């Protein structure tokens, strides 16, 4: 479930050579906020590397932040997980590690390797850039712990105190100038309550719930390709200590974020959207969610596919959404039953037709694998879309026009008799029916097929049609990104579709001909008063 890639090579070369037993990998995420459709990747990666390889993939919550984090993002975070079909060999927390890190902590001060820093943020920052030492630095083992220790008791209040690793302060790598390994935070976490005031930093973090887990491959993405070397110091320095193996040790490797056109992943800028009421909510379709994009009514399925066949590298290349929408059609193509729906409905009168009758309408077409069909409603009231008729109709006019006639889509050829205006447009249309199943006797065939409903039988719909979010490739680095959002990103119309879908399961997901593929909104639809995502146009 992987293409082979530069890491697929590397787990093969490590397990036939009997370095790791078996295959451990996690997904990792902080529980402050949604997944979008860019973690996904990882889901897959991590994930599909599991399973196809007979090991274990943990689900964890790197939740070393007490402001941010809360239980319902976790919740989602699973929710969304499973949703893509992949099963958790566990569900972690690295909280219910503190105890661990915090004694690994401990250990590191005996042994002179971190030490308690008073200094501010703004003085601290100034002296590496300096490669100048903290006169904190070089505290006696026993100071240290003290201080560690009324840290803990939470006598120092948020900020004004943390534990360095002492490195170098003049490290030709600034990441090791006494990183911080503990701040301060009087703030209760949403998992282990009131407990911890102290709280650990990500590079001292995520190797240690990396090394307890016992996972062998940590993949991340290549922001972190300079935080190998403070990572590789945590466990060198601490393997052994506290319950920890001496071997084998988990290793970082870094693949490539995913970057998709007309959109925009960044949490900062999508924390705008929704607060700006710019969107509606977390799960809007208009967002690349994956909250928004199982709203919309993409199946998991065509995240997975899409994440594969955009395949892993340090391919940095921003991805074009044309591809997606493309592997969503694709996806969908084979499984949506086919069905007649009008969004800008025109209403057309039959003058030379009478009653009603019921045309046996097949869901799929000749390309397709499946037969199956429906009965399709017939009368002389009807709608089409009022973008298929034209007073003045450009050169390949394949669409109804006031000489040349059309096929309604499983039915008659219809021509146009008379137009009924009101303030200066167009209102009702005067038609005649011709060619049941057959061409025009006189050999004049309609140019075109177009789609419609009887006004007597049909269902309102309040359609949400979505578009991409962005008019610009590039939101996110572009400048004015708000000034780049598309006005067409939603734009609801009230219409009709044939009776059919009523005996239909309300996830069914249809391709209504010539419009493209839609559901049942699964927040909003009631089936006394319908409403309709589209999920992506037609090509
Ligand atoms: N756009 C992306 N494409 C691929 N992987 C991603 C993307 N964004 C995040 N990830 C991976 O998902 C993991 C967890 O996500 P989390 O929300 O905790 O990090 P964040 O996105 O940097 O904030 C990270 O380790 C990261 O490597
Ligand atoms: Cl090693
Ligand atoms: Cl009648
Ligand atoms: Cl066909
Ligand atoms: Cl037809």
């Amino acid at each position: 479930l992987v293409p082979e890639c530069f890491i697929t090579e590397l787990v093969e070369r490590d397990l036939k050579e009997g370095k790791y037993a078996k295959l451990v990998t996690r997904f990792p995420p902080e529980p402050n906020g949604y997944l979008h459709i860019g973690h996904a990747r990882s889901i897959v990666l991590n994930f599909g590397l599991a399973q196809d390889y007979g090991g274990e993939c943990n689900l964890r919550f790197d939740d070393t932040n007490p402001e941010t984090e809360k239980e319902e993002y976790a919740r989602a975070i699973e929710e969304d997980v499973r949703w893509l079909g992949f099963r958790p060999t566990r569900v972690l927390y690295a909280s219910d590690y503190f105890e661990t890190m915090y004694q690994c902590a401990l250990v590191l001060i005996q042994e002179g390797k971190a030490y308690v820093d008073d200094l501010p943020e703004e003085e601290m920052s100034e002296l590496r850039a300096q490669g100048k030492p903290s006169p904190y630095r070089e505290r006696s083992v026993e100071e240290n712990l003290e201080l560690f220790e009324r840290m803990r008791r939470g006598e120092f209040p948020t900020g004004s105190r943390v534990l360095r690793a002492k490195i170098d302060p003049a490290h030709p790598n600034f990441k090791l100038r006494d990183p911080v390994l503990y701040r301060i935070v009087h703030a209760p976490h949403y998992h282990v309550g009131d407990r911890w005031v102290i709280y650990p930093m990500y590079d001292f973090a995520h190797p240690l719930e990396d090394f307890i887990e016992g996972v062998t491959h940590s993949l991340c993405t290549l922001e972190f390709e300079n935080n190998r070397t403070v990572y590789d110091w945590v466990i060198e320095n601490l393997k052994g200590k506290c319950g920890l193996p001496t071997s084998p040790r988990p290793h970082q490797y870094e693949f490539a974020r995913l970057d998709l056109s007309h959109t925009v992943l960044s949490k900062r800028k999508l924390i705008k959207l929704v607060e700006g009421g710019y969107v509606s909510g977390w799960d809007d379709p208009r967002l690349p969610t994956l909250r928004g994009l199982r709203r919309r009514g993409v199946r998991p399925e065509a995240i997975v596919e899409f994440v594969r066949k955009t395949g892993i590298s340090r391919n940095e290349a921003q991805i074009e959404m044309d591809l997606f929408e493309e592997v969503v059609r694709d996806d969908l193509n084979p499984i949506a039953p086919r069905v007649l729906g009008v969004v800008d409905p025109l209403k057309v009168v039959l003058t030379n037709y009478e009653g009603e009758e019921w045309i046996e309408a097949p869901y799929w077409p000749r390309d397709i694998p499946k037969e199956g069909t429906r009965p399709l409603p017939f009368s002389p009231e009807l709608y089409i879309e009022r973008t298929d008729f034209s007073l003045n109709p450009p050169k390949g006019w394949k669409r109804l026009a006031p000489g040349q006639r059309v096929r309604l889509r499983h039915a008659y050829v219809i021509e146009l008799e008379d137009v009924v205006e009101e303030g200066g447009e167009v209102r009702l249309l005067k038609a005649r029916i011709v060619t049941l199943g057959a061409n025009p006797e006189d050999g004049v065939r309609p140019k075109g097929v177009i789609h419609w409903v009887s006004a007597r039988h049909a269902l309102p719909v309040e359609f949400r049609l979505y578009g991409r979010l962005f008019r610009t490739k590039d939101p996110e680095e572009g400048g004015d990104f708000l000034q780049n959002l598309n006005p067409e990103a939603l734009v609801v119309k009230r219409g009709f579709i044939e009776p059919s879908v009523a005996q239909d399961p309300e996830d069914t997901r249809y391709q209504l001909e010539r419009l493209g593929y839609f559901w049942r909104d699964p927040v909003d639809s009631r089936p006394e008063a319908l409403v309709m995502n589209r999920i992506v146009p037609l090509k």
